[PDB]
């Protein structure tokens, strides 16, 4: 399906895109509060060293169908390519970031996934590409300092 | 023309990763039989995604079509450079190591149009060990180039 990834269901690269032109739009437009999160995994080259590559693809798998766990109505979750995801969570940054750690915390428990994340708040004025710069800054700031962490922007 | 369809990559002409693949096959077999040295890099870019953001994505094509096309300004006649995938390279030198790092160093100073900086990890073939080890001990090694800061060549 377009703007679907076929392995997880989660959205695609251009479905991720779309979202995120959306969901900034959203929240400009009805005033909804809007939480963008950029996610690389740390370890899935390891893990498909270890026990194959079906293995890692479970993993995936496993990512995406735990996230839809949680995930409301109007939130998403995609995958830009790769190993990396991007998650839409329309609430405030207490209760998006509370839920986000919690779940990659469950996450680090049948293969254990390691992930570098980084967030960022849309506000007022600001467009869905200077809103994903954000994210992806502080991706890479929690990725250099060792991953497996999230880091605000 | 086959051959060339299944194992290139058609923007750079650098090989695909089927390709990277059967160049590393075939490179360890020629070492490990005919006995010829052989070295086995892993390339990673640090700075390509600032380029597309502000030039577009033909800007960042150029880049990474330049970078190919550099390197097999210096290959050897039985050397390779493939594409692993996205901004991720993968170069195979038929020659000492001493020759081989002095050579790619001198290319990527070069590189540092848009600078180019790349974390780079290299491996040496030795008896004993196979493709997939020694491409296992490059990539560990480009890894602890990319987090010490990158733009930089570290060996295993
Ligand atoms: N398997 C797979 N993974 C994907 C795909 N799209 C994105 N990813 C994953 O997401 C990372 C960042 O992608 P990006 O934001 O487009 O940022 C990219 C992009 O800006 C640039 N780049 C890579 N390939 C090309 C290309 O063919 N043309 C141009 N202009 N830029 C490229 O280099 C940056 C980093 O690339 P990576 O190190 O590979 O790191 C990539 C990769 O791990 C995909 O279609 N397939
Ligand atoms: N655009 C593009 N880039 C490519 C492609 N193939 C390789 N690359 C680039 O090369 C890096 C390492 O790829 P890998 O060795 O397969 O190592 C991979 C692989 O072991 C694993 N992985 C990624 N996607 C999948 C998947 O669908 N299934 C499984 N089991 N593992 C995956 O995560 C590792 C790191 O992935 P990345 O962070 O994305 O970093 C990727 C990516 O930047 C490609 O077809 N298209
Ligand atoms: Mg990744
Ligand atoms: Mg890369």
């Amino acid at each position: 399906h377009a703007l679907f990834d076929p392995l997880t269901e989660a959205l695609n690269r251009r479905g991720c895109e779309q979202a995120m032109r959306d969901s900034v739009t959203a929240a400009q437009r009805e005033g909804w509060p809007f939480v963008l999160f950029v996610l690389d995994m740390d370890n899935l080259k390891p893990i498909n060293d270890r026990f194959g590559h079906l293995a890692g693809d479970r993993v995936l798998v496993r990512l995406v169908e735990s996230a839809y766990g949680w995930l409301g109505a109007q939130d998403w979750i995609g995958r830009w390519g790769g190993d990396e995801f991007l998650i839409g969570v329309h609430a405030s940054e207490d209760e998006a970031t509370l839920k986000l750690n919690q779940w990659l915390s469950m996450l680090e428990r049948e293969a254990p996934l390691h992930v570098s994340a980084g967030s960022a708040v849309c506000e007022v004025g600001i467009d869905a590409t200077e809103l994903y710069r954000r994210a992806d800054a502080a991706m890479y700031r929690a990725k250099f300092s060792g991953g497996r962490r999230l880091v605000r922007d």
